[PDB]
């Protein structure tokens, strides 16, 4: 595969975000966020019981990092920026953060100094928990305010430079596991020290979108004139794809994807939510207003979609959101399974799946511009690179993102609006739940020693594919 065999406006890029990757968590005035106090105060629902104090210190060493990207020959590098090191209390009226201004203009101006465009994701789950201990963060319309204020700061200072916007990463995964599993921050579900697994996703996601909306119109209408950039929407989009041809495993099929994907597309393309969430769900499903339905109806320049892997959907044989789809899930069929496993559970190697998600998105959604804003997999952390001498020997990464590729450029050729294209990650880091335990990265990170950056195979597999 080559670069050249890709559109020239294409973006190629790598993507990271704030919690995942910065650390300097308690200095330089930064506010705590949810995962701050999620990682802290739940260690127990963290697989190696760590957190994102130091992380891979992005902070502190970034300039080096974009070194490498430059050496690689990134294009494009995304990266979050954190509500909290900003706003500490995530409101304008608790004060502007002057060194976490000065940390994103430094970074933003690293990046371009080395001619790599940033793509910058206003919200990627490091909320304020000032704002979570206010009015229970996602859970209140008052967010909607203060998300506007957020992304109006954000704007102002950087879009004189950034050019690539996203309002939200995955709300959708964001919504599940922080108020259907409690397996995130905040740890809400209907076990629990509070929460509504029926109840509290579906307002929850309400508001994310609301969000969304007002960051998108307050861009339109206040900034896109002046700063000539473009934004948009990041979503997670594991495909499903029917367990067989019985009618109702097309069907379950269907409502799995308006469940997970529809759930933020619809209202962002068409202003509704999908039809099978209001014939399911009635009142629990809150209604947008005919004003807010415009201002979400094509409130985009593009749709990222973070595709991984797909599953198998079966028709289904104490209301929660798990159970609200009718539809069962599995990545195995008469105990085959759809696609190599890898170190995470959820993750397959079926690259076949990323074009049937790019031909769905295309037919259902009338060909919105997209870009595959994530898109990769994880090797078990097995310890230091003397401890793990095979870590840098990344062939199966490089396999899945060489056949991945190969898909998008069929999507291509199929007149799909796909312009972008961003590895998930840069470097080995913070992955939430799982913690440390999943090697993401095309660099290793050796967090036994001093936190050394050592390029795998793959990025120089991806060296070569970017240069020719």
């Amino acid at each position: 595969l080559k670069r050249t065999s890709f559109p020239k406006k294409f973006l190629f890029g790598a993507g990271s975000a704030s919690y995942q990757y910065e650390g300097a968590a308690h200095i330089d005035g930064r506010g705590l966020s949810v995962w701050d106090v999620f990682t802290k105060e739940h260690p127990e629902k963290i697989a190696d019981q760590s957190n994102g104090d130091v992380a891979q210190d992005f902070y502190h060493r970034y300039k080096e990092d974009i070194k490498s990207m430059k050496e690689m020959g990134l294009e494009s590098f995304r990266f979050s920026i954190s509500w909290s090191r900003i706003l500490p209390n995530g409101k304008i009226s608790g004060g502007i953060n002057k060194l976490g201004i000065k940390f994103y203009n430094n970074l933003i101006d690293e990046l371009l100094a080395n001619g790599i465009k940033p793509l910058v994701t206003i919200y990627h789950w490091d909320l304020p928990q000032a704002l979570q201990d206010e009015y229970g963060g996602f859970l209140s319309p008052k967010i909607v305010d203060d998300f506007l204020e957020y992304a109006n700061l954000v704007f102002k200072e950087f879009g004189d430079r950034v050019k690539h916007w996203a309002t939200l990463n995955e709300p959708n995964i964001m919504t599940q596991q922080g108020y259907v599993f409690g397996a995130h921050a905040p740890g809400r579900c209907s076990n629990c020290p509070a929460g509504n697994s029926g109840t509290e996703p579906y307002i929850v996601g309400h508001h994310l979108l609301l969000c969304h909306a007002a960051a998108f119109q307050l861009y339109k209408q206040k900034y896109k004139d002046d700063q000539k950039g473009i934004i948009g929407i990041t979503t997670a989009t594991q495909m499903a794809i029917p367990l067989n041809d019985n009618v109702a495993n097309l069907l379950a099929a269907s409502r799995a994807i308006d469940f997970n994907i529809g759930w933020f597309l619809h209202p962002v393309v068409y202003g509704e939510y999908p039809q099978t969430m209001r014939e399911r769900l009635g009142s629990r499903l809150p209604k947008f207003t005919e004003k807010e339905s415009e201002m979400l109806k094509q409130s985009f320049d593009f749709i990222g979609l973070n595709y991984y892997s797909t599953d198998y959907a079966a028709a289904s044989s104490n209301v929660s959101y798990t159970t609200d789809s009718r539809a069962t899930l599995s990545a195995i069929k008469d105990g085959v399974p759809i696609g190599d496993p890898t170190f995470m559970s959820w993750l397959h190697i079926y690259p076949e799946g990323i074009l049937t998600l790019l031909r769905y998105v295309k037919e259902r959604y009338n060909n919105p511009f997209v870009m595959i804003t994530e898109n990769g997999m994880a090797d078990e952390n097995k310890g230091s690179l003397a401890e793990d001498p095979m870590a840098l020997k990344d062939n199966v990464r490089i396999r899945y993102h060489r056949e991945h590729l190969y898909y998008v450029l069929e999507a291509i050729k199929e007149g799909v609006n796909v312009g972008g294209y961003y590895a998930w990650t840069w470097m080995d880091d913070f992955e939430w739940g799982s913690g440390y335990t999943p090697r993401f990265g095309l660099n290793f990170v050796d967090f036994d020693n001093d936190l050394k950056r050592t390029p795998k195979d793959s990025y120089f597999w991806f060296k070569d594919f970017l240069a020719n």
